[PDB]
């Protein structure tokens, strides 16, 4: 009748034009750009290929012993698989370690486990923004309560020493003994060190908080072995399913379970369950955590310890080659995926530099560095090379990366002559749009960028 | 080279065998059973290949107009065209209303608004639990601040009427008057009945708080103009993209912009506190693939093939109460304006508890619900039924009437079950003299096998084999 609807069963590149070629040209724009933003990753057909299944169409409220509906038989099936193999995949004795997979991404994981453990108003300290800090780690301004996490809890920030890079941890220690906090963070989302989990668990346990673990960015390094294991010192530890695990999105919370002192057991577990549900999700995403299940099965595999073993070499690499051309590396190297360039040895900053390397096909981002004095004018570039890694470059292909790199502040600076030394932003970008003189090098080493680009591999479905 | 890693390309059936399985295993259990849960939908293939997509990959932090990355010009393309389409579909002038679209899903996308309007430790009122109100609208006890609505913001609800199943909007005027709530929420998760948003809103007025829609459950039914709107009377409507406009699961916060009230003249000020609220306040990166799939199953809603179903739907509904009560059954507030019915047990001798499992164990999806009349939340009498999933299979008026037949057959056997179980027996009693008799397993496997053969009748959403 007006019963064509089976427009259901209609594909999207028929149903939806307009949001297919948007698809098709984003896809596109992927395979030939340079993915240097350390949070960026491909994820694989498989893992992509879950999301869009009819996982999507159940509700299952509560958790696989207690839920609140009844077609279930699978979705924990599912579930349970998901937190064994997390469980599994960073060998954790489940007798010592539970999981909660139903987080819809990392900062809503990172809240549920305020909300569980430091309580409205309960003292947080986190590492700052600008020394390297994410916005869930409480952000403040002397006006403002930004990020949820600082206003809902009370944060304050610890920062790292402004000549070093470095965490300066002796002063955490001075003033978490004045702030008294419930729980210390220790995650970051530019540091391109290890941090010293042990010193922190010093630092908590003198103080009778909670040391969490936000494993994000490292997690896939974490999993392969390649950097040393949040787990052993933390109470609690949370993660995207994302940045170098190079799943979909989800996060996740690991907590300790089991016994803890003299004469008293850990109570984690039904805290931080509670908070995410019925506290502060609804249904969980099934299709979400359909894809995190595959990619933690693929993360055990020895080709992901390889490939993780590569991201760091590769990261070596670009750090010498860059070194090499004369630009400075923040704590003078890396111990993972990433690097924090700074470009004052250059004579420009991040701002400027991030917006001339876009328009060439290269995306990174600016950051401030240690020493800098207004987050207005950052002097860094956050460099990180997972994404690259996972479509196939290895050393080599990234000494010819960071020769595109320079190239490009090289021109980022030409333009910055030809702008005057007063000169605020808006004019910098104005003259890089308009200026044909400028234009012709821009396009030139895009036209440059793209084609080296195309060489390598994009992962993902048909085509995309 | 062990570089032929490139198990990336490598399809699921063959990278993951287990997870196949598990996908193969579910999507055959919805094809055979009859889902009459309402909050259940079928999404359709076109929304479920957008979910898929490399839009996945793309990191876009801020908003359109400023992002904190840079090859966006695609995701921008991309978000903007969804923020159209949802004021489109619901006719809304652009002038007049904003929409955020990156709640991650229905919950966050309540507890941003929360979060910008009204403040930490300031009054929300909204329907209590049991009287059918939603868990984000507040919930708590004598023990417990369980809902983290109730944590970080101090809530008190309002009741139905437990003589007639309706709203008592006498009773939330006069308690709002010294509660003094900064939001008022109309929205509910188990109502058969329209709910009166311009008393609400006078209410609201009378006492300078804002009137807050969630329309999660009538979404669906809003677009098609079936049940009234409620953005003609709230400051903010919330609601999820799944439940009856049949998306993927996300959240969407629509709110008012304009001029509110003059003296000069004071504009409202709802979008900037509501966006902030959900980035860099609350949320982190959004979901690209999950917007997408928004905005498919927006266009999808536009259409005037939606507008069918959705006016099918109601009329499937009518058919199942009318059904229900020519068997018996006393139907909640008499019966509904919607896609639902809280069917009230008491009548037939048992509860929801019991019925709800033997009708699980029946291949029939469902759930208990309290009853306006309760005392007692472990002894729920009702059952909630909701027709939108069956709707999309196609079922028509006659196929419910089966439908409520064989419901109807497995109240009947969990009243046997409940009689050859003794009166004061337990729920935990009751649920294993239905696993270990086989003079009831008989029973039970004769009834399933017969709803497994009716549902297989029907086809079922999806793309292809996963
Ligand atoms: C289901 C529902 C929600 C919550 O959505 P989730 O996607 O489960 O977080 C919000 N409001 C109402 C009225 C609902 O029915
Ligand atoms: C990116 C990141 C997150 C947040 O993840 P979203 O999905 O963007 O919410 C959390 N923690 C750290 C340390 C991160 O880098």
């Amino acid at each position: 009748w007006s019963s064509h609807e089976q427009m259901l069963a209609q594909p999207l590149k028929d149903s939806d034009a307009e949001v297919y070629d948007i698809i098709k040209k984003e896809s596109n724009r992927q395979r030939v750009g340079l993915e240097l933003i350390a949070s960026e990753n491909f994820a694989s057909r498989a893992v992509l290929e879950a999301l869009g299944s009819c996982l999507n169409n159940k509700y299952s409220e509560g958790y696989p012993g207690q839920r609140y509906y009844g077609g279930t038989e699978h979705i924990d099936e599912l579930e349970t698989l998901c937190q064994k193999r997390a469980l599994q995949a960073y060998g954790l004795d489940p007798q010592c370690w539970g999981v909660n997979v139903q987080p819809y991404s990392g900062s809503p994981a990172n809240f549920a486990v305020y909300t569980a453990l430091v309580e409205p108003h309960g003292r947080i300290m986190g590492l700052d923004l600008p020394d390297g800090g994410h916005l869930t780690h409480g952000f403040m301004t002397d006006k403002k309560k930004i990020s949820a996490t600082s206003i809902f809890f009370e944060s304050m920030a610890y920062k790292v020493n402004p000549d070093t890079g470095y965490i300066d941890y002796d002063r955490l220690e001075e003033n978490a003994r004045l702030f008294h906090p419930k729980l210390i963070i220790a995650g970051t989302s530019c540091y391109s060190r290890n941090l010293d989990y042990g010193r922190l668990r010093k630092i908590a346990d003198e103080n009778g908080a909670y040391l969490m673990a936000d494993m994000a960015h490292i997690s896939g390094l974490v999993v392969a072995g390649v950097v040393p294991s949040p787990f052993e010192h933390c109470h609690v530890v949370t993660t995207t399913t994302h940045k170098t695990l190079r799943g979909c999105r989800a996060g996740m919370i690991f907590y300790r379970r089991g016994v803890r002192s003299v004469d008293i057991l850990y109570n984690l577990e039904s805290l931080i369950n509670s908070a995410v549900f019925p506290g502060l999700q609804g249904g969980p995403h099934n299709h979400a955590i359909a894809g995190v299940a595959v990619a933690l099965k693929q993360a055990m595999t020895p080709e992901f310890k390889e490939y993780q073993r590569q991201v760091v070499a590769n990261c070596r690499a670009l750090s010498a080659a860059l070194v090499e051309l004369g630009y400075k590396i923040v704590t003078g190297g890396s111990d993972n995926h990433l690097i924090l360039v700074d470009l004052r040895s250059k004579g420009t900053d991040g701002g400027r530099a991030e917006k001339v390397l876009e328009a060439c096909s290269i995306a990174c981002n600016k950051n401030t560095c240690p020493g800098d004095k207004s987050a207005l004018r950052p002097s860094g570039l956050r460099l990180g090379t997972p994404a690259l890694t996972s479509r196939g470059l290895l050393e080599k292909d990234f000494q010819k990366v960071a020769h595109f790199i320079h190239r490009g502040i090289e021109l980022t600076v030409q333009i910055q002559d030809d702008t005057g030394p007063r000169a605020t932003l808006k004019e910098f970008k104005e003259k890089l749009a308009g200026d044909e003189k400028h234009q012709r090098a821009v396009r030139a080493l895009r036209q440059e960028v793209e084609s080296f680009a195309a060489l390598f591999p994009l992962p993902g479905l048909p085509g995309f």
